[PDB]
């Protein structure tokens, strides 16, 4: 495998959005995954409704601005046939009745893919996938004022994920303590938080802050 990665520069990726004070990290996830699988299979780049996803996608299993996973957002576009482009369907930050429109819809999927959980089969998901959503322990306080740099904290779990993210890529760079290598992350809070809303993740850690616990990826 290649020793860095990354597929924003290869147009897979659109820019950072912020979900505000709803609980839908797990849509921005989502969409972020599979614009990237969109943009594999046509070349076009379109930013897909969050909104779309907390208003319909209950039937699946998620719960709006309270939680939800990727997996069941990847299921909900299957079953709906469709997935509404961000600016038809934008994005309020609050659980509203569906008003999904398939005149409007620019995404489809056809299933997902479970990655096992090792970081090794993580890193080959990356490198040959193209973004893939995880699940991250993103509640400790280091993470809220994280600025540069690789991002590593001591009590993080790899068991309990509360915060679902989108790896675009891994990648190394020097450093004090010889634990070079990180993923490359994509937030949901917006560009001011991090680095233009970005972190590294430290990789090849014992599964750090569970990154590789809950990752997958749609079919398109
Ligand atoms: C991210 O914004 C969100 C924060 C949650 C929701 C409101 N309070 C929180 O702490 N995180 C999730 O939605 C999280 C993402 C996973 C990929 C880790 N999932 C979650 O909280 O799921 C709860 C749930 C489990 C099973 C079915 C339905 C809901
Ligand atoms: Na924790």
């Amino acid at each position: 495998a290649p020793r860095s990665v990354d597929w924003r520069e290869k147009g897979y990726v659109t820019p950072v959005k912020n979900q505000g004070q709803c609980g839908s990290c797990w849509a921005f996830s989502a969409t972020g995954a599979l614009e990237g699988q969109m943009f594999r299979k046509t070349g076009r780049l379109i930013s897909l409704s969050e909104q779309n996803l907390v208003d319909c996608s209950g039937p699946q299993g998620n719960e709006g601005c309270n939680g939800g996973l990727m997996d069941y957002a990847f299921q909900y576009v299957q079953d709906n046939g469709g997935l509404d482009s961000e600016e038809s369907y934008p994005y309020e930050a609050t659980e509203e009745s569906c008003k999904y429109n398939p005149k409007y819809s620019v995404a489809n999927d056809a299933g997902f893919v479970d990655i096992p959980k090792q970081e090794k089969a993580l890193m080959k998901a990356v490198a040959t996938v193209g973004p893939i959503s995880v699940a991250i322990d993103a509640g400790h306080e280091s993470f809220l004022f994280y600025k540069e740099g690789i991002y590593f904290e001591p009590d993080c779990s790899s068991e309990d994920m509360d915060h679902g993210v989108l790896v675009v890529g891994y990648g190394f760079e020097s450093t004090e303590s010889d634990n070079n290598k990180y993923w490359l992350v994509k937030n949901s809070w917006g560009e001011e938080w991090g680095m233009g809303g970005y972190v590294k993740m430290a990789k090849d850690r014992r599964n750090h802050c569970g990154i590789a616990s809950a990752a997958s990826y749609p079919t398109v």
